[PDB]
């Protein structure tokens, strides 16, 4: 990803200077070091230029036409997807807006994007989940069209003290409501297929249920495990990776809808009173960002494997990925340090899994996926617990954007926490009930959460 242009947009995007994250009632109870991310360049916590930091993710492009490894990697991934029988047909407008089998309704809580945010117009002024009306969206598609700019927001989230000082805040590139809906029309059936088929054919975990799907993961990835980290994955994508993705879509039957992939690769963005064009890089908050980044990751690993290892047999290779996060398997040991050496040739920055200093071996006890660990059950060791560290749950419970939502928040964290055991769950359930706001909530018991968990298999 490279910013090839920066011009005067003609409009102004005014984002708020103050974060919505306020310390919660549990700010003192539990310990934590994360603070709200830097949103403006005048934040006293800064220790370097804000706009230099947030845009430095664009490290440049490796301009190249698809090499032979990419072509073979593309074919193999197409071969894995062939039995899924993906329909390139478009889904009706009502389903793209309000949902169908395997596709949740479009999220109404986020920005409608350009130009609606400049008109005091929100998604609920066009969308109406109760009536499921489409006439307003049809008129809006007719009036403002497609291939509209993205709106760059600083992501208002918790970050480490280190990333607060270095200004490493993340960005949301919010698609126009027109382009999200139109893209969901073009690729909706593919989204549904992926969401309903997490595994090693899709190589995807998007739309999965960790409670259910964690047990299938070690069965699918039944060989020598390896994993690694990406630094700035989305923005590091060169256009050639978008070309591979296009060739995958073409082999599945897509024709005119590959234009949406061009729309993500060569993208227009609005930030403040600026209008900048990025050559390459995946936008953060486009519809289908997760899946297309997941499909591109399938192409990347395969490409690197063929390039590094001489007589690799991709039909013995298996992987599951969610955006940049990937867990992979091969019968013989694969060293990610050698793969990273090849990924730098393509502009990819691959580093040891989970911020480690060294490249050490990956096993079913240290490996994580979607921040969660793998721990088998004691009574049913064939059932694998997805274990979110209590650390992440403490960092999260300590802040809130809406103290009215404390109940939903805490119980959401209870669905994640009880996988750490009876000891951790009740310690965390006891510390919550240690303040007046706590015991007023409804906290499920360890035995009850377990009851529904095992009833699902
Ligand atoms: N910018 C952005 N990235 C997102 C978002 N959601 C998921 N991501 C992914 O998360 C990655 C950003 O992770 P960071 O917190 O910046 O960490 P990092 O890029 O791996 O950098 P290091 O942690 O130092 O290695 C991006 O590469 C995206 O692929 C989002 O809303 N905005």
């Amino acid at each position: 990803g490279e910013i090839v242009s920066n011009e005067k947009s003609g409009v102004c995007i005014n984002a708020p200077a103050k974060t919505k994250l306020q310390p919660s009632v549990f700010h003192q109870v539990f310990e934590g070091s994360k603070e709200p991310a830097v949103l403006n360049s005048k934040d006293p916590r800064l220790k370097t230029d804000f706009e230099e930091a947030i845009f430095s993710k664009y490290t440049g492009n490796k301009i190249m036409l698809m090499d032979e490894y990419m072509e073979e990697a593309v074919d193999h991934y197409v071969g894995c997807l062939e039995p899924l029988d993906i329909s390139v047909d478009p889904i009706p407008l009502e389903s793209a807006m309000y949902g169908m089998d395997g596709l949740e309704a479009l999220d109404l809580t986020t920005s409608a994007g350009f130009p609606y945010l400049l008109q005091g117009k929100k998604k609920r002024d066009i969308f109406n989940r109760h009536t499921r009306d489409t006439t307003e969206m049809t008129k809006m598609l007719e009036k403002y069209g497609v291939d509209l700019p993205f709106v760059t927001f600083v992501k208002d989230e918790l970050r480490s003290k280190e990333k607060v000082e270095k200004g490493k805040s993340r960005l949301i590139e919010a698609s126009s409501l027109n382009d999200s809906v139109a893209m969901r029309v073009a690729f909706g059936n593919l989204y549904a297929t992926f969401h309903s088929n997490p595994g090693t054919a899709t190589g995807s975990a998007v739309g999965c249920d960790p409670d259910i799907f964690w047990s299938k993961i070690p069965i699918l990835l039944d060989g020598e495990i390896f994993a690694f980290d990406y630094t700035g994955y989305d923005a590091s994508l060169s256009p050639v990776w978008f070309a591979c993705l296009k060739k995958v879509l073409i082999k599945l039957g897509y024709t005119h809808q590959t234009s949406f992939i061009d729309y993500l690769c060569h993208s227009v963005h609005l930030y403040k009173d600026r209008k900048y064009i990025v050559n390459g890089g995946m936008p953060s908050g486009s519809s289908g960002t997760s899946i297309f980044n997941t499909m591109i990751n399938n192409i990347i690993i395969r490409t690197l494997l063929i390039r590094v290892y001489k007589g690799i047999d991709l039909d013995q290779f298996k992987m599951i990925a969610y955006g940049d996060d990937v867990i992979a398997s091969y019968p013989h040991k694969i060293d990610p340090a050698l793969l990273a050496e090849a990924g730098k040739h393509y502009g990819l920055v691959m580093t040891p899994a989970d911020k480690g200093t060294s490249f050490v071996d990956t096993n079913w006890e240290n490996v994580t996926f979607l921040k969660r660990y793998f721990r088998a059950d004691d009574q049913y060791p064939f059932l694998i617990h997805p274990v979110m560290p209590m650390k992440e749950i403490h960092e999260s419970i300590r802040w809130t954007k809406d103290p009215r939502n404390t109940q939903d928040h805490v119980r959401s964290l209870c669905y994640l926490a009880w996988h750490n055991g009876e000891e951790a769950y009740n310690e965390f359930c006891r510390k919550i009930r240690s303040v007046p706001v706590g015991r007023a909530l409804t906290l499920p018991a360890y035995s009850s959460l377990r009851r529904k968990w095992l009833d699902s298999f």
